[PDB]
């Protein structure tokens, strides 16, 4: 098959450090599948790159047909199938995902500019760094030429996060968890919903609820130790994660590329305009979603209780406020 | 289908960060080998081994079973079929990773002890942290009761490097060689050879020498570049070189798990006892071997030229000094 060209912002930090290895190796987009890579960063972090591409070649990866190291908008940008948008400032102990709104909003800007311009009208755009709904919603809005459908943010690794609490409440594997939910804003206010989850107990498959018994821990503990999870490992790392980061990228593009196993649908922040489940239009709100040939659909005629209406509203809420705070500043210049 | 019990020491650091998601993903053990992940890391950094911890939960791994945090050799190293020894005191700029001997070797003596006293008898060992070789060599005299051939240091990320060097060289591919083996000291004096190894050139297998032609540059920057590789890739990145050993290390254990391809040899330090290339006995030295049943076995009638008798006998003068240096302190107290 003819290469296909993937871009990796931020090139020089920690989590593009934990997923090259993952791309070049093809256990991503193909075992088959050959890769134009291309890595932006800044300017100081060139040498840096240089390292990576060193190490890139001691790894023993034939896929990579070539690896572009740049500082430039016009090059890393160019004819792209795929950009992957980390690239951004990360937050440190203290901070919610909301600060770095001004700070990196602004970096998405310019870069939904820049796929706009030359990458092609068919490139997927995964957007990581933070805010990544709304720096998701602003990268989107400024590339106009390009459906706003191609548009993903990650909360898939908050999706991988509710599996792995479910796994470890019942003593289950990861993959005996399926169809957890991860509702609204990949901040503290995201909704990881088992409403819907299905667990594999030795005598039959069960719904979350029924198999853990324990209501007020999937609504109490369950949902703050997924919501607090990124800045409890920053608390204890001393940095944002990366190696929990890069996985969740790659199970997301991965099922972007190759789509979702039968019954199973995933996590994925797209654009609102649609919906069913009661969510203002105009949002890039986190939705269960089922891919195939690359598109997604989310899921409809999940019944939706008191308990979960609320929650689903309140993430919304949130993502209005920070939707008015990027779109005041930036307007405002 | 039951579970092993896999150590890595200096779980709290680089090597070890990009290093434990491919031992959990089932890259290293196998796709239905589940794994029970066993972190140590000194007291101060039980902080960050801790969300080392959550990431590892985080990436949803249905193999990895279960993963634990200690700082304790008694937990650590309690009934493990597999210990990968990393933790140790760093390098840098500034040339050549020879001194770290006396400050490195103190940590392996006791981690042989705890070994010796609470692991399965069984165990294999890959020594990674430097002096690679004499830390190796440490251990296993202080583990009396676990056989010496239990025992192994990492030169496979030089073999690695080595490879790719012939790759670029040539214009081929890191996989179209075969069979190049890193003789001796994990160090500067180590010999990177290519007497008996093969390259596919034009879809022929022709004898790197036959291919390359050029064999002032075999035995000149080839040999210097892979010796300088790692202190290139660091003040490159300012960073060790985690991504390409850690899957340096998933070759070797890989290898010792399932065995050599057949027709092919690969690089990793063991006992050199009764070896038949005039190297010193009970020396910790790299040699080719064939590995079966996961037991090495080094690949005996390779003849050996001139040039090769003064590098194999130049990396073991080497090996002698740092034995000797290793051992007086040791027994000094
Ligand atoms: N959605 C998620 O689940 C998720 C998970 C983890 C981290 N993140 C976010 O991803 C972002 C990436 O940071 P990180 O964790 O890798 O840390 P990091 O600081 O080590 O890496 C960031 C990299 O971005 C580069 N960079 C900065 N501005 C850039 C620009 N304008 N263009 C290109 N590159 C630029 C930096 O030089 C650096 O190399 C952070 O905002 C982090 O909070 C999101
Ligand atoms: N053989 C090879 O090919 C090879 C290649 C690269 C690096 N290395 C070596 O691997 C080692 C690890 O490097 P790194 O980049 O991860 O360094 P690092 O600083 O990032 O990590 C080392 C870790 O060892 C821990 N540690 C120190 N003493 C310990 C002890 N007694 N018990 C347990 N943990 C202990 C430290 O606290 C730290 O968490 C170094 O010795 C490095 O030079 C070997
Ligand atoms: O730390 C963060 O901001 C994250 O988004 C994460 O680690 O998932």
């Amino acid at each position: 098959s003819e290469p296909i060209r993937v871009l990796v912002t931020g090139a020089a930090g920690q989590i593009a450090y934990s997923l090259l290895y993952s791309i070049g190796n093809g256990s991503v987009f193909g075992k088959d599948q050959p890769i134009i890579l291309v890595l932006l960063d800044i300017t100081p972090m060139m040498g840096v790159l240089d390292g990576v591409l060193m190490e890139l070649q001691d790894c023993a990866l034939p896929l990579l047909k070539d690896v572009i190291a740049t500082d430039k908008e016009e090059i890393a940008f160019k004819d792209l199938d795929v950009a992957i948008l980390v690239g951004s400032m990360p937050r440190r102990d203290g901070m919610e995902r909301k600060d770095l709104l001004k700070a990196n909003v602004k970096i998405f800007k310019c870069q939904g500019a820049a796929l706009d311009k030359y990458a092609k009208k068919s490139v997927k755009v995964i957007v990581v760094g933070n805010p990544a709904n709304t720096n998701c919603l602003t990268a989107s809005k400024s590339a106009p030429s390009i459906p706003k459908e191609n548009f993903s943010c990650l909360t898939r690794l908050d999706h991988n996060r509710a599996k792995a609490q479910i796994a470890l409440k019942l003593g289950v594997t990861s993959d005996d968890v399926k169809n957890v939910i991860i509702w609204g804003n990949h901040s503290s206010t995201q909704y990881p919903d088992v409403n819907h989850a299905k667990v594999k107990l030795q005598a039959k498959e069960v719904g979350v609820y029924e198999a853990v018994k324990d209501d007020s821990w999937l609504k109490g503990e369950f949902i703050t130790t997924v919501q607090q999870r990124g800045a409890a490992v920053i608390k204890a790392r001393k940095l944002s994660s990366a190696m929990s980061a890069a996985k969740a990228i790659c199970d997301h593009v991965r099922d972007i590329w190759f789509g979702t196993p039968e019954g199973e649908f995933v996590s994925m922040g797209i654009i609102s305009d649609g919906n069913s489940y009661g969510v203002p239009d105009d949002l890039l709100y986190s939705f269960p979603v089922t891919i195939k040939d690359k598109t997604w659909k989310i899921v409809e005629g999940l019944p939706i209780n008191d308990f979960s209406r609320e929650k689903m509203d309140l993430t919304a809420k949130e993502l209005a406020e920070e939707k008015e705070t990027a779109f005041e500043f930036l307007s405002s210049a």
